RNA sequence: AUAAU
């Protein structure tokens, strides 16, 4: 119950469902640091990964073709990888709180009628 | 996954019987009629199962089921533990688990 | 023999 443990969770960014919405720009923010704040606030690490995550389509296709394990993620769908390293109770709580906080960044059409 | 679909999480928590061989962790977890562990589950919105060597009321029977090699009893070859399970959308599933893991700590200190 | 599942 006391030792640091690692957890990781992929969250799909629904680009197919909402192709007109710029999820990456919305995640990173107007100055590009919104995701940095979100991480520091939640005590997690968050990385935007998958097809489209590099904002350089030539380079992305190059790294994917290399077969280096660092870039395996580029085979995947666009997503945020949330990672945490803390004792079990804190690790799960942090993840729960990060997953909650990230929801607003990923739903263009949230309900606003009752 | 998508942020909305129900997901399953499971976490084993070791009961430190080796460290504290004199202490009845199982009785402490269950309480009278199992209502301690039942309450703890209901409060945390988790499922909890006590599993592993030492889990069963009955040491003769335990050894029998272990020897059967039925897969439902494989756990009896493992160390004593609580398996905490949850099924809910990702943010709620992780929160529940974090809260269960916090609440269970006091039961895994002897006195 | 705190004994749930």
């Amino acid at each position: 119950i006391n030792k640091n443990m690692k957890l990781g969770q992929k969250v799909l960014i629904p680009v197919k469902q909402f192709p007109k919405f710029n999820f990456v720009g919305k995640l990173l923010g107007p100055r590009g640091n919104s995701l940095k704040r979100l991480q520091e606030e939640t005590l997690t690490k968050m990385s935007i990964l998958g097809k489209g995550s590099m904002r350089d389509k030539a380079k992305e296709e190059e790294l994917r073709k290399s077969g280096e394990a660092k870039y395996f993620h580029l085979n995947d769908d666009l997503h945020v990888l949330i990672e945490v390293f803390a004792p079990p109770a804190e690790a799960y709580a942090r993840m729960g709180h990060a997953l909650e906080e990230i929801k607003k960044f990923l739903i263009p059409d949230y309900n606003d009628e009752i």
